[PDB]
């Protein structure tokens, strides 16, 4: 069972429904914690809908070496003095020591550039499209929590490189729209489509596009995702140069894009979807879709080895149609004990098979997502079973997006931007643009924040400029500083 | 190619790697980039690894890279051998840790006490873990695309039973998967042995390995091992359960490990690799086929065998035939022939105008480079038999070089002359560790331990003693100068 409330204290919630639906072990080196099997399933069925994604669109996999040296990290100026003080060093081998200490990759940029630029000779070597499945390490030493924020964290990350900018600035958004389709119809998690500000860009891109996710229980959003198009920021400091056949003699420049996604889905996932009872999984990301168990001292053994065969009948028919399903079969647990320890895993469908439902060859599907329970045909268990599976999967998002309607509005000034900012709600707002301003942004709105006992107060950092904002910016209309016209709508709001 | 393998195959092999456009060198010594020809190879390796291995309940997941140090030494044993290979942590950027964080040669000191954790009763056994990972194992050897690497990726199992026979049960069928892998797949025929006390898993009981042989340079290699770690690591990570039947009986779990890395690729490109670029087995091939149009060019008579070119790929994706269709008109037909042939792809499909409209095409074998030409009816079945063809005749050649590399010496002379030729040896061992380094110094390269086949060569009579003449032969251990 389940002891803390999310209502409440969202933190020791969350922290025990990882724990209890055995997806996160602690580590002794803080902020690196152990993915057990039911969570690294999920980022499984995340990895190959995305990896048939990206090879349509000809990018392959690869993996380049994790260290990278220091004349290297440093070639783009500003790219490594955001992510300086973040780089853990390695520096002794043993006992003897290193005579150049290297760097463990933040992200391999300056890893696979010095690379693309020998691979680049002329206009016949490009494009280049190149992702891989690694690890990559950021030492920041802002409160680490599990999936969402840590030091070590699995992710993809595609580097793509083109003689045209065209071609690059298609592939940014083509990429974030791959993005929203793993949050909403993998995860049914709703985002906003939107670029970063300039404060918040990519240090050494051009722009930077995102997908925002909003977590009601605790009034923030986080970043769900990015794709960069870096420009040839480090196409000319890497001298990725070709020849073009119309213009020779001038020496051109590479377009490059990044974008990355990371291990935080799984957590966005918990946030959202999860429950006082347990984990919630959507069946398009469940490990298993459904479990099966049997329900009902002095009964002959002889039965005892029929329903457990009608479960295994039952568990072999939906492989069959394509439903992972497994068969706790087990008899060292009570049948309760595995009632609670599959939805607090959050399996969306329980099936329960008790000696007088199979005689009158029926039985029991319960909904993990609202409870109900169906007294099912035994020949209705692949058709209808996968119609609940698909109807568990949109309800969970047409609720997250309902949630996220009611909770993203406008506001037009500080009095009504900081107002519903206390709401537990994000919030669109006219912004000038300007790096500075956006700081008093974060100054003033921790500063006149009416908070309640038990939640602190953070600054209304900008997460995104939505490419569809809810109403259009009016001619003339001034930015929520005064001192600067407005440039856009910005959503705004506290955030992970 | 511009190397040769008899003569120089060390710069070989540095030609074949790049020009196949596998490996890509880095600033940083002993690490190396995977570009895709190489890592598809490692994902056909990967999908059916991880398929076997989950008939047998074992399950994926991901540890932490970074291992404290009070958890690295708590295995003195363990962190003995590999102490001097750990790469450390000490600093933040420029504010240095309080603490240094060590990166993980291997995953055993990580993963234990979580498992110390999860084992609570008799019920919570048997815990069976694996993870791909990469890992480094910082050494200032000589450095060797695949094969020797400071960073490089691997799997890596780590089961925790109740029983030792259960344990023992899982060490030989893993180790037969990893002989899969080189022989089935890589079509790399292996010798299944047993490790000694010198070169075995340090903070283990006894280690299984399959040692494989690399002709053109007269070194065998290790391909995998499948280690048996009792409850070496269960008594000093407190991984216990109670007794079931007497109370107050605390019991130690008995522990297996097992690894398979991305030296198999170097292995494979080692003994199938020719001078004409490399050599793809067709069960590991990324591209088993590949279709190049050939052959006053009718623009609509151009456009026809185009057609006919897909047509043949259409064809062949239907009976699981692998194929690109290499259409690429800002390149010669005859660089792409070369292209091919140097990343190894086992059959290349010709199509002319001249036998389009004779309804036919040649096929050339990239191991034997046979061209033969085949009727256009009959091709999904003659690609079938011949991609079967290449797996098996690879692998029964490279079987043939190793039987005739695999000979038996009794006394220390003969050990000698034949070890001198190239070839590894079986030999009488003592089993006693010095006697291994002083074998490694007689004939010194030097020849290391390799394996205690579990079907020697020969069999042991009776009265035969070492090679060091003072104690008596318990068995015959293959021997040679390792990589
Ligand atoms: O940011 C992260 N780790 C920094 C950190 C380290 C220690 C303590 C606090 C923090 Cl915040 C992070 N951690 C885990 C998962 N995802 C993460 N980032 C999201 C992200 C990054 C790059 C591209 C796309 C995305 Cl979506
Ligand atoms: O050991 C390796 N690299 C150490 C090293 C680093 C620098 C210089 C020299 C050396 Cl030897 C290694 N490198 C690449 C591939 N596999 C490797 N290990 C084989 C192995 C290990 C564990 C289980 C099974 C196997 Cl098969
Ligand atoms: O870290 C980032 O944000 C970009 C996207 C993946 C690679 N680098
Ligand atoms: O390093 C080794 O050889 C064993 C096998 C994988 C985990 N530890
Ligand atoms: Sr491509
Ligand atoms: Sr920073
Ligand atoms: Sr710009
Ligand atoms: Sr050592
Ligand atoms: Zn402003
Ligand atoms: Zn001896």
């Amino acid at each position: 069972g389940l002891e803390a409330k999310k209502e409440e204290n969202l933190a020791d919630w969350y922290s025990q429904v990882i724990t209890k639906s055995e997806m996160i072990e602690y580590h002794d080196i803080s902020g690196c914690y152990i993915l057990r099997p039911w969570a690294y399933a999920i980022w499984e069925a995340i990895k190959d809908f995305f990896d048939a994604e990206i090879k349509k669109l000809g990018v392959e996999n690869c993996y380049f070496p994790m260290f990278v040296s220091q004349s290297a990290l440093e070639k783009e100026k500003t790219h490594v003095a955001d992510f300086a003080p973040e780089v853990a060093w390695v520096t002794r081998s043993g006992k003897t020591e290193l005579a150049e200490p290297i760097a463990i990759r933040p992200t391999s940029e300056t890893v696979m550039y010095p690379a693309y630029a020998k691979w680049v000779q002329s206009h016949r070597d490009l494009p280049i499209k190149l992702n891989q499945w690694c690890n990559v390490v950021r030492w920041e030493f802002k409160h680490p929590q599990p999936f969402l924020r840590t030091r070590e964290f699995l992710w993809q990350e595609g580097h793509s490189a083109f003689a045209t900018m065209e071609e690059a600035a298609e592939e940014v958004l083509q990429i974030l729209d791959l993005y929203a389709q793993v949050y909403e119809e993998l995860l049914a998690i709703p985002v906003v489509k939107g670029r970063k500000t300039e404060k918040e860009k990519f240090a050494g891109g051009d722009y930077t596009t995102t997908i925002e996710a909003f977590i009601s229980a605790s009034g923030r959003a986080i970043q769900g995702g990015t794709s960069h198009h870096l420009g040839q920021n480090f196409s000319k400091m890497f001298e990725i140069v070709f020849e073009d056949p119309k213009i020779p003699g001038e020496k051109q420049f590479a377009y490059q894009n990044s974008w990355g996604l990371t291990t935080r889905t799984i957590g966005v996932m918990t946030m959202v979807h999860g429950d006082n009872m347990g984990l919630v999984l959507p069946p398009r990301v469940a490990c298993v879709q459904v479990v099966i168990i049997p329900c009902g001292n002095a009964l002959s053994e002889e039965d005892k080895e029929a329903l457990i065969a009608k479960c295994n009948d039952y568990r072999r028919r939906l492989l069959s149609v394509n439903i992972r399903v497994r068969a706790d079969l087990r008899d060292n647990y009570s049948p309760g004990w595995k009632f609670n320890h599959w939805e607090l895993k959050g399996v969306p469908i329980r099936l329960e098979v008790g000696p007088r439902d199979m005689k009158s060859c029926q039985f029991v599907a319960v909904r993990r997502d609202t409870g109900e329970k169906l007294t099912v045909a035994e020949n209705e268990a692949e058709t209808k079973l996968q119609a609940i599976l698909e109807d568990i999967q949109v309800t969970l998002f047409t609720r997250a997006s309902e949630d996220l309607k009611t909770h993203m509005v406008v506001a037009n000034t500080m009095e009504d931007f900081q107002k519903i900012l206390d709401s537990g709600k994000i919030v669109q707002i006219p912004f000038c643009g300007e790096i500075d301003c956006e700081d008093w942004i974060k100054k003033t709105t921790a500063r006149d924040q009416d908070l309640e006992p038990g939640a602190p107060s953070m600054g209304a950092k900008s997460l995104c400029i939505p490419f569809k904002p809810l109403c259009e910016l009016q001619p003339g209309a001034k930015c929520v500083c005064g001192k600067n016209p407005a440039k856009y709508y910005t959503l705004f709001g506290r955030s992970y």
